[PDB]
């Protein structure tokens, strides 16, 4: 593998010719107004969401990403395909390194590293693991995940998906509470997918919904000079060994393979493409144990 | 039925001397502090509440029901009781009515009246009729819904079950966007069921839960000359008939009933369990 800068800075242009990446990266205080309705990329038009004062007061006032610039980035999806990898230490070496769906790194770190400067969070994070923040402990336990993440930016798309509305009000009713207690940078993409997907849609992907970590390799695309990817493996065998593998690298030994989206994804597809891509030296796509 | 004015104004006295019910009522703004973690009187105390900037700002300044005194008060509990009873033509005769659960009366005004000067509301309502206001038309019914009570109150108690905790940030920024644009008074108790419960503790009733509508009585009892009540008859089964009855009109409970039926004989207020006209 040998990276080719033109062809990727090639690629960063034509992707920045159809998505405004620096903004689409985030809503700011001065994109949206009191009182405004948003809608969801991905729900049926009906669903709506009122713009809160105290929504707009956890927006950015500048993007995050604006003359932001990093040499080495790391983007991790989540595949089994890390677990024993051993990438932990080459991932931390990165300037920047990306994350998904606030994935796990404590018991893993060896392997996903513990380097996060930036986290995707679907805000029904907290309906599945921190009980809606009804209890002392939640909140507890919710304030710490924080507080570990550092100066890490939370990138939270609320408006993909309309099952996120009530969950989303405790979500902001706690950062609100908590303002200027805890680091993280908060961001917040508006409705971005039409946007994304019509840089993809030319490159001859185009399922109903792209992946999380393609969305990131879209993101980084704008401020990494180069892109390194793990955890990109949509498939329950390892490519060199050919033992069965699980879907996440935080499953435990011994799970089987399940996928995790049917008809609304292309994984295959996806996975395809960005290998191609590795092919072409645009972004580095590992599949091995790293030295 | 006659009124005992004197046994209802030693009841009054009685009940002002364990709770204050003014104070009771609602949560005020000076009363709470932003941040300030609220606790529910019904369920474990490891659930809280965080009381917003937002929250607050939805609390009245004073007790809406300082120095308000009313002559008749018709309490109108929502037992299927009330249906063909024809009462609405006397409930509304009433100088100020309570109604619960923001129960329906449009389509029920010959049994149960049209005037409301106060209606309960769970918040948990909105998840039940209002699809939690995720869509443009479910805002409009529920605004429609609250333009048709005027100037009432709106008593919203989220401080009793636990349940009520992620609904009630949906209700408070629904009020918040509409700020301005509703006559309704909104109303907010906290956590006061221990503090009713000693009076009626003393009168041998002690459940796990009071019910809204002798906590309605409670109320009621601080700003009403006379109380009248109907819609009070927890069982499914006519009285005289015993064929089924709804639950709701619009469709330790005994223990209560039981004691505002002793309440009725001894003339302390006036408990209706047949037709009007
Ligand atoms: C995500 O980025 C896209 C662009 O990739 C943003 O869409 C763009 O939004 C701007 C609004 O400033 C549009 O500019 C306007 O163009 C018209 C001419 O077509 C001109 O008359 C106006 O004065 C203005 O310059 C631009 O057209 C539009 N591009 C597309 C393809 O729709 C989008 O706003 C971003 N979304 C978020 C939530 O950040
Ligand atoms: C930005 O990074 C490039 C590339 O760095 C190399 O590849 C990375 C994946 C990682 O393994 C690095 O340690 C490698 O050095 C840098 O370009 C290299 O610069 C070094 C040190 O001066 C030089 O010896 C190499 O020949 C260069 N390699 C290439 C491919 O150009 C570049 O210097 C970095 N710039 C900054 C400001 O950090
Ligand atoms: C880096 O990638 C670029 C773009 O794909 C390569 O440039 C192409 O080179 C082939 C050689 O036959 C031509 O057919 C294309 O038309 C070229 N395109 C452009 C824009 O130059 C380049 O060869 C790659 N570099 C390396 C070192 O492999
Ligand atoms: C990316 O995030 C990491 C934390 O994951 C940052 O690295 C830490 O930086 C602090 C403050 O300088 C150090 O004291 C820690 O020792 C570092 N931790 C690790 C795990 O490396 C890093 O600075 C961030 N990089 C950015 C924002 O470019
Ligand atoms: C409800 O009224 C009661 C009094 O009937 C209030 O109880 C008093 O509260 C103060 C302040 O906490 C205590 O110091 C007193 O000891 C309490 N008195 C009694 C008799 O218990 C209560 O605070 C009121 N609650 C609300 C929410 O309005
Ligand atoms: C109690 O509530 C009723 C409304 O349900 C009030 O009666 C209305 O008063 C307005 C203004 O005078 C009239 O235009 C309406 O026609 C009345 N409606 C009905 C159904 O009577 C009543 O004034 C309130 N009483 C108190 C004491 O506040
Ligand atoms: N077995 C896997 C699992 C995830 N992935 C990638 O890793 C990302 C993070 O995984 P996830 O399961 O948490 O992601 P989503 O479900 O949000 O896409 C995905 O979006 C994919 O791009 C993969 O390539 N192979
Ligand atoms: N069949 C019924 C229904 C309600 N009720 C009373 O009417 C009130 C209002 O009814 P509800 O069921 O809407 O009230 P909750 O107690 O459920 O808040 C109750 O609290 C009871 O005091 C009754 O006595 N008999
Ligand atoms: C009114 O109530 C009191 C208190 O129990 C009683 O002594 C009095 O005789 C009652 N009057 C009636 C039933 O007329
Ligand atoms: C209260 O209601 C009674 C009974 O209908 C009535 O006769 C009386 O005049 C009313 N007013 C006052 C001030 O008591």
């Amino acid at each position: 593998w040998k990276f080719n800068r033109t062809a990727f800075l090639h690629q960063r242009q034509e992707i920045l010719q159809h998505v405004d990446v620096i903004k689409n990266f985030s809503l700011t205080k001065n994109s949206v107004r009191i009182g405004q309705l948003m809608h969801y990329d991905y729900s049926s038009h009906k669903y709506v969401f009122s713009i809160s004062n105290n929504f707009r007061s956890l927006l950015p006032d500048v993007s995050p990403i604006m003359n932001k610039h990093y040499n080495i980035c790391a983007v991790v999806g989540n595949s089994g395909i890390l677990t024993g990898s051993q990438c932990g230490q080459e991932i931390d070496k990165s300037d920047f390194v990306f994350r998904c769906n606030f994935a796990p790194t404590e018991a893993f770190q060896r392997d996903v590293g513990r380097k996060t400067n930036l986290t995707t969070f679907n805000p029904s994070i907290l309906e599945k693991y921190y009980n809606n923040l009804l209890t002392i402990q939640d909140r507890n336990n919710f304030f710490l995940s924080l507080k570990k993440l550092d100066g890490a930016i939370l990138w939270i798309p609320a408006f993909f998906f309309h099952t996120s509305a009530t969950v989303t009000r405790t979500l902001v009713d706690f950062f609100v509470e908590h303002r200027g207690q805890l680091k993280v940078q908060l961001a917040w993409p508006g409705n971005i997918m039409q946007h994304v997907n019509r840089y993809w849609k030319n490159k001859h992907l185009s399922p109903k919904r792209l992946s999380t970590g393609i969305l990131m390799y879209t993101l980084a695309s704008a401020i990494c000079e180069e892109i390194h990817l793990y955890g990109f493996w949509p498939f329950g065998f390892d490519p060199n060994t050919r033992e069965d593998l699980p879907y996440h690298y935080y499953d435990k030994k011994g799970t089987k393979f399940t996928t995790k989206w049917q008809e609304s994804h292309q994984l295959p597809a996806e996975f395809q493409l960005l290998y191609r891509m590795h092919g072409e030296g645009l972004t580095k796509l590992t599949l091995s144990h790293c030295a």
